[PDB]
């Protein structure tokens, strides 16, 4: 590790600490995500990360670049990316990210995302802190948890896990994102809720307590009640005002409570909201 210089603490779980850093040498800037490694016939859990991370190389996905054995720690060192998503909506809130570059941003997001999925690879946690950007436009999948090896906000999980789905599909990934999608162009998140039901609440009283006609299904699944609270859809035009009627398809697509309604995310692409989409550089 002796040509990183300017090395800084920027994330720390039980699991993993990652830092920013620059190459003394090559300048390259670099994140480095040190692994603790214990005694070694079964494969060794760091090796699914790195596994993952070569296998889903993409414009839209955070690159590792190198791996550095040293002493009993393991340093991934990955390209830098400037920031992630949640702060950079902070830092937009007082007049909002322009639709330009939330267009941008989405689209880029769902070519990402339908190169994981079309390797049959699952996200599963996407939400803004897993995002990250860089200052010339480009949005990139990540995830930052560092409380274990590969193999907590419930704001961006989809309705069926909630209702206790055992086989998780592609359509979870989709409705995080859609909940993303809302939370850039209103500037708040879609379904902040504190515990499994009051998430669950959140989602039934703004898009309407689905029933089997909406979700065929839903009545029988693990955790569904039939005492639920019953509430009608509310007017979608009130939940994300700003949206025009081409994003607002888009994203009732995106919200579909059936799985298997759901829009996908090759499809999303197609969709004509997507159709004057260009590369806006965000100010930074
Ligand atoms: C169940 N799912 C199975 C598929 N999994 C894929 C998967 C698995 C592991 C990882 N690892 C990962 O991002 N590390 C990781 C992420 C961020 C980081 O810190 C950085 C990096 C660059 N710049 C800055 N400022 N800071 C360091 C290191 C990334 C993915 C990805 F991107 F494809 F989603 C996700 C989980
Ligand atoms: C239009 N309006 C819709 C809302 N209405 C009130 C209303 C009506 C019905 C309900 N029903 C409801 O929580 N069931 C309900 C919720 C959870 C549950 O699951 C549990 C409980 C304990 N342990 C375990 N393991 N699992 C069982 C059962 C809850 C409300 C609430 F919370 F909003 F006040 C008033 C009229």
């Amino acid at each position: 590790m002796e040509n990183f210089q300017k090395v800084e603490k920027i994330g720390e779980g039980t699991y993993g600490v990652v830092y920013k850093a620059r190459n003394k040498l090559t300048g390259e800037v670099v994140a480095l995500k040190k692994i603790r490694l214990d005694t070694e016939g079964v494969p060794s859990t760091a090796i699914r990360e790195i596994s993952l991370l070569k296998e889903l190389n993409h414009p839209n996905i955070v690159k590792l670049l190198d791996v550095i054995h040293t002493e009993n720690k393991l340093y991934l060192v990955f390209e830098f990316l400037h920031q992630d998503l949640k702060k950079f909506m902070d830092a937009s809130a007082l007049t909002g990210i322009p639709l330009p570059l939330i267009k941008s941003y989405l689209f880029q997001l769902l070519q990402g995302l339908a190169f994981c999925h079309s390797h049959r690879v699952l996200h599963r946690d996407l939400k803004p802190q897993n995002l990250l950007i860089n200052t010339e436009g480009a949005i990139k999948l990540a995830d930052f948890g560092l409380a274990r090896a590969f193999g907590v906000t419930l704001w961006y999980r989809a309705p069926e896990i909630l209702l206790g789905c055992k086989y998780y599909s592609t359509a979870v990934d989709i409705w995080s994102l859609g909940c993303i999608f809302a939370e850039m162009v209103t500037r708040r998140a879609l379904f902040p809720g504190d515990s499994e039901i009051d998430q669950l609440f959140r989602i039934f009283r703004t898009l309407g307590t689905p029933d089997e006609v909406v979700w065929p299904g839903v009545t029988s699944m693990p955790d569904y009640k039939p005492s639920f609270p019953k509430w009608a859809r509310q007017d979608f035009s009130k939940v994300v005002p700003p949206l025009d009627e081409d994003g607002r398809s888009l994203l009732s697509q995106m919200l579909h409570y059936d799985p298997n309604k759901r829009i996908s995310a090759k499809a999303a692409l197609a969709h004509p909201f997507f159709q004057d989409v260009t590369k806006p550089v965000p100010h930074l």
